[PDB]
């Protein structure tokens, strides 16, 4: 008695499977996993809740799972970033999916709650982005824990998570930290965001990049992508950073690192990186420059203080859906992209499909790993080893027309390592 | 007769949100009302105006009302009006005919509501690529001798102009708007460097990082849009006609060679050329799988659309103005826009901050043309490097630049006016 | 008299050897030998040269030599001759007079070396800056009748033409060789974008990753240092007079400000603007301890080194071309070459490649001028669009850039000749 | 009845002096080290043989060691890599130093030997870049084994043959990595790199890098910063990489990656940056453009094939010190820059000071780390705690006037990290 999807209109199954088709061949490595997997179907017997952007990237990894073998029930993790194209594809083909663009926050959660139970009993395996799912039934359905086999996650605010989880004692679970994957890590969280920053931004508010003074808060990897992008198209970018070593590597970059207390009073874009709370406050709306864009990319809503804006704003224009102009008691007006949300993900499309390849291959391989080889994963948070690492990379480099050089013998003796790898330490770090 | 020609009125609110935004990034234009609009040098001006209807043309067409013209507008191209943008002109009273998605016979029937007003015939035109000024030429002489100038905002356009006045056809003084300094190295330049990744992205979501790109043309367009995508991660492959240019191209890292081989190596094909006959069946029969294809140049005919369109045997409409061809070998083509310009057609054009530079040029052009006719014989002018300058200072203070001023023993030693300009006619910048 | 005079006539081998590897970096160059050396254009031409004695300057002089020309020649710095390239020059039996390190009085009894040749006075001018040039118009008037032409190297020297013409004062035809666009458009900007960081490393090895480097000035020069600088990852301000080159600069992403304000944050400081006290006493006294200041630009005067010497409590020269100032404040100040040009008085200027295109502008010039002096009455003249084209086309192969050629139909299209030029004279590039 | 020291000219001194206070108020690390440790002396009783580059930079690391306390004895890790105005300076202190630029294969390794004997006993650290020390040692000296306390490794190359030789069996003293501190390899390979290559390449041959094609051989952090450079200033730069994630990452760069079979053809400018033997071979100088210029900046001399040019030229002139131009039975020439040898040391000054302060930190801590408190440090080998690799940024913040924010309470809560760092965890890649 429980419903078999919901999405916004089902009737934009035919063009979400013209993007899925143009998606899949810019996705080889889940290709790959289809092509090698398909037939001995490794996912057999999984009941694989998903809680993860429902986008045209993320339609192909499902059909990925289903076509390896596992039943799939599947939410977005956020309200914003469902393309409702694809979550129409995916209802089509008969997959359970409650995602849409626009949700409540009620919403949000009761569509979680919609992905735990299949025919065949309660989910056997997570795939999360952000760790929700992952807390949902830690904190609510601890009953369930025991039938589940593995979590794999997605990202860095949600691998923060299950490290913290398990060093207090409380996952009960085996999980595989997909976001460190140097093939995640070094390429989604960098690359993607440097090019679905400026989408986001530009679909929401079509300004002008080139002139403007852009601040960046944090300097991780996709603070490091942002800034790249903005300095790209003539923005001056202004850094700020809690951790010397980024810090320092900001500086070596050729950007000015200082605090936001006086960046605020300089920056025309405003983007946050962290994945912390408390990064931009009243004390700071104040100062910035009239039309100031501010918008998150890091994690959930409390980068920004979006709170202030609602009790502190004299009026909040909304210009379009996930855009809004505040005019402050100062004369001053604010845009605030998507409530403070995921920009990239809330105002355009998301990373493109070849990165986020990379991104879901790992995930398909977190899921095979910990679905068919449980004893090598006790509860704790793994990695994935470096072989399959280097193997998500090979299987990308042929649509890029890549010629990768092999080892001869005798160099291979020389280096002290295997022809076919893997061809770096542990602690190696790109 | 029609007051105006829309595609939904009842997108005027949301038009005028985005016009207000707009204005506040467009200090240029909006300086022009402040020092203008008591004056209201452009009374009697009856302007047709033909140039893509977008929010940034919204700011130009009440900026020139403001100072007194009376304006008919539509659009350049059949893709790119905004239709928000559009609604809000006509919801102001303007006379506007401009949707996104005309035909060809609608496209014309658009420009020919704005010959004729209440009062008379235009007296004014302001063009984008000439057709307005082709079609009077042509098809109106009678009204030749009623108008006073024509401003004309691109290459192509301008290039047109020249060759009109050489051949003894031009009858009436034009300013070439885009040779001014502040539109041809801003505009052209560092406008394409984000419009063209935005048409793309709108329209295909593709990863530019790791893919080859092929820019055909290293002009002021081609150099712009050549940084965006190298600025992504793409490895760019430039072709060109002029050994300057080319060596340009070679001294800034990129592949400089011809469409006959890159056309085997590219994945994002992109045309600045404003040539006809760029990429061909023979290249298309030779590009990589899913390879993407647009032009940013001008009209229909730097890709051979007429050669897909017969010789794919698939066609699939993706979305409007994305189509995925199948060929016979195979392998497919992603084309955008109809080869139209892609920016305009699958974005929203230039931002507005830059399209201030343009069009407070094209503001000072009209007020030239209708203020002091006798300095514009027939023929083609540029505005003095005085007028060129301030438009750029009128953009400074946004920025929140800090201009330095000579001291009078500088500008004694450099023999230079304290006020500028600055530099000689024939400084390249 | 002196058959020459130079430092080391045993440096002359090893001279040899590095005019021979920059003879296979200048295709230009080489080009105009292979082309001109049979029929000797320049025959009965007394070129009496002053410009940087450099191994680039080597390789042209021969090039005057081969063409017919006798040469007599003299550096235009006191600090920027390699003595190696002015060995090998004058054991070839061509009159050079330079050294690096000259005295401002050895370095004026250079230049008068270079005026009397067996046959007669000099009858041709080839001058980088003026010094030659004003030497003759103001010492020597007499000798002005007796000379056919002056081409001129650089912004400076063709800035003093410009102003010598609009006074009634210049009495010799000129060619403004820097602004070909071969050569303001490539040796100004992707020359420095090389030389400047080259002479700020050999000088004091500093890292310029994650330092402030301040660029006064944003034109060919300016552009192209800024770029290098932040390409090594400095953060680098520009300061500007001109609203045009301080938007470009905005746009690229630099912060503009001025000399007032950002004399407190810099750690470098590169002078570009050709202009008199921009970097003066009050600048000095706020800079971070041991900021590296040097020019680029024009003579010595840009950068007020009279105070520093006056001013500072301790002055310690590092080695040749470096000195360390202690200020009363207690901090320290770095200052390169005296301030005078720091690419070539610390390292070796513009690479030979680049050289090759303002080099071949400059025989060109010389051959117009001798040739077809009736072409070129009293003033100031530019090169021909096609013969600018050249010089490009022939560096072309030497990088593997394979240009296309338009298609009769593309050509008509156009309305442009098939080999160009391709470009209206006032194209900026 | 040894020699006390052995350097070109003792008379360089004064002016090595100049260098050096210079270099000092670019080094705000090493001096950083000197204020907190130069009364407390933690050196004292060490007596470290020293094998690395006698540069400006490394006279003051020399001079820190000292003002800690230890007794010193050096020698550089490269025939050509010596300042001899910096070794006069280290020379004219009192402080035995065998080195000048320009040694033959036999006075290295004598220079090496003068090393370690001190009045008091034999070396009892050893402070190394590249091995040869550590090797000399373990081959040739095996009854000193026991009375090394320590060892601190510069470079890749080292830390790669130090790992192999524990895994073998063949370590028999403690060591630190010090390449693989974050402060390091991050800094020092990368941003050193990204301007001391094009120095040596500039003040050999003073070629034009714009309009060039150059080809880079590995795109490890060497590597990265190597092609930076060159795309700076304008070259084409093709990239040849047998790692598939490296290579990806080249590709998601703009650049191309193909073999050095088809580079070989197209290249004006050869870099090889991969620690490996035989990348630039016989049949690819056949092939190449005339006058290319082919460098090493990775290991000793065997990356580039110098024996087929010497062996296959019709003749070698040489055209200055470190710099000589083969003419082939082919009719063209090519390039070689330092005989194959480490080109940004060979041909001008190697990394500047600012960089090698991070890397010369990192030295001061490992020889500390070592000496006082050995029992943390049994024989293997061992990274730096994150804790002091942090603190080695953090001491170069002021001299670029970084301002680095501060956690409040609040934040440091909701992220689950101490206010004062680590503020990574440990496999974070930066
Ligand atoms: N929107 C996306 O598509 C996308 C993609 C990948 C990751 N993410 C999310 O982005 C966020 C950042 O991810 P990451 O991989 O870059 O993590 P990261 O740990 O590499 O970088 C975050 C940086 O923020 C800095 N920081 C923390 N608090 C700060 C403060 N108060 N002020 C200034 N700097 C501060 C840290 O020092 C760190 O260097 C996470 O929330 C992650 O889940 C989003
Ligand atoms: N879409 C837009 O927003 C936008 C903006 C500005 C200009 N434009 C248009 O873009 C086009 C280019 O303008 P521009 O200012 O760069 O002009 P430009 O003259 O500076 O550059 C065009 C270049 O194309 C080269 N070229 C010509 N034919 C060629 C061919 N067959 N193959 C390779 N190269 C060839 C020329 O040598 C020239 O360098 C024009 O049609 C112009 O109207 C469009
Ligand atoms: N060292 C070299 O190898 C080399 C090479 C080429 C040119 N030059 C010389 O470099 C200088 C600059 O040449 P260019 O071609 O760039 O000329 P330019 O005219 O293009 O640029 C100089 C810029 O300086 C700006 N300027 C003038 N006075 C200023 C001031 N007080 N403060 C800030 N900005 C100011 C001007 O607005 C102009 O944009 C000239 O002296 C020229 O002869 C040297
Ligand atoms: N000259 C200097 O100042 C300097 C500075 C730092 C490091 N180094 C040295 O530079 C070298 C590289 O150091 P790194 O830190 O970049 O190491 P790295 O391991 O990060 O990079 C080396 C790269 O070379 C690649 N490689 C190996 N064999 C190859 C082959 N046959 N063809 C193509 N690519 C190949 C590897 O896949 C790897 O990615 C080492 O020898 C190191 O000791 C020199
Ligand atoms: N197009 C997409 O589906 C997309 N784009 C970005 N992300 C993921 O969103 C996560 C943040 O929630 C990141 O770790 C990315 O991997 N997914
Ligand atoms: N946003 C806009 O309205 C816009 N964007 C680009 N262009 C103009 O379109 C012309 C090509 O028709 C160029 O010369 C630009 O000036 N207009
Ligand atoms: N290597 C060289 O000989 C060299 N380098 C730079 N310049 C010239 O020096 C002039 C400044 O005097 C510039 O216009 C350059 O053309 N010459
Ligand atoms: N200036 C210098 O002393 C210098 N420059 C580079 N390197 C070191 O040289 C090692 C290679 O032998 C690298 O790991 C660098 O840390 N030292």
């Amino acid at each position: 008695d429980k419903l078999p999807y919901k999405v916004a209109d089902i009737g934009l199954a035919a063009w979400g499977r013209k993007a899925l088709d143009i998606a899949e061949n810019e996705m080889p490595g889940l290709m790959r996993m289809r092509e090698m997997y398909s037939a001995s179907k490794p996912l057999k017997g999984a009941r694989i809740a998903g809680c993860l952007h429902m986008t045209v990237e993320t339609a192909v990894l499902i059909e990925t799972l289903v076509a390896l073998g596992a039943e799939v029930r599947w939410s977005s993790c956020n309200i914003f970033s469902t393309q409702d194209h694809a979550a129409a594809a995916i209802a089509k083909a008969g997959i359970p999916v409650f995602a849409w663009k626009g949700e409540t926050d009620e919403e949000y959660l009761w569509c979680i709650e919609q992905t735990l139970h299949f025919k065949d009993g309660p989910l056997n395996m997570i795939l999360d982005d952000g760790g929700d799912l992952t807390n949902l039934i830690h904190t609510k359905y601890p009953q369930l824990l025991s039938g589940i086999r593995g979590i794999s996650e997605e990202t860095t605010t949600g691998v923060h998570n299950l490290y913290k989880m398990m060093s207090n004692g409380i996952l009960k679970v085996p999980a595989i930290n997909v976001n460190d994957s140097v093939t995640k890590s070094k390429f989604d969280n960098l690359y993607g965001c440097r090019e679905s920053l400026i989408d986001g931004i530009k679909r929401a508010t079509d300004v002008m990049i080139a002139g403007k003074v852009a601040v960046v808060a944090g300097y991780g990897d996709v603070g490091k992508g942002c800034a790249q992008a903005l300095r790209g198209f003539g923005a001056r970018v202004i850094i700020t950073e809690i951790d010397p070593i980024n810090a320092l590597q900001a500086a070596m970059e050729g950007y000015e690192v200082t605090t936001m207390d006086e960046a605020c009073k300089e920056g025309n874009i405003f983007v946050t990186t962290t994945g912390c709370v408390d990064i931009i406050l009243g004390r700071h709306f104040e100062q910035m420059k009239d039309d100031a864009i501010v918008c998150n990319i890091g994690h959930f809503d409390v980068e920004i203080d979006v709170k202030w804006l609602n009790e502190n704003a004299v009026e909040k224009v909304n210009i379009k859906p996930q855009v809004d102009r505040y005019w402050l008691k100062n004369g001053r007006r604010i845009i605030l992209l998507a409530e403070g949300r995921l920009v990239n993900l809330g105002c355009a499309m998301g990373h493109p499909s070849f990165v986020m390849s990379n991104s879901f291959t790992n995930q398909v391989m977190a899921q095979i790993e910990l679905w068919t080889h449980p004893d090598k994963y006790p509860v704790g948070v793994h990695f994935l080893p470096k072989k399959l690492d280097e193997a998500v990379a090979e299987a990308h480099l042929g649509k890029l027309n890549v010629k990768l050089t092999k080892l001869t013998e005798k160099q291979a003796q020389y280096l002290g390592m295997p022809i076919n790898g893997p061809f770096k330490p542990d602690h190696y770090r790109y």
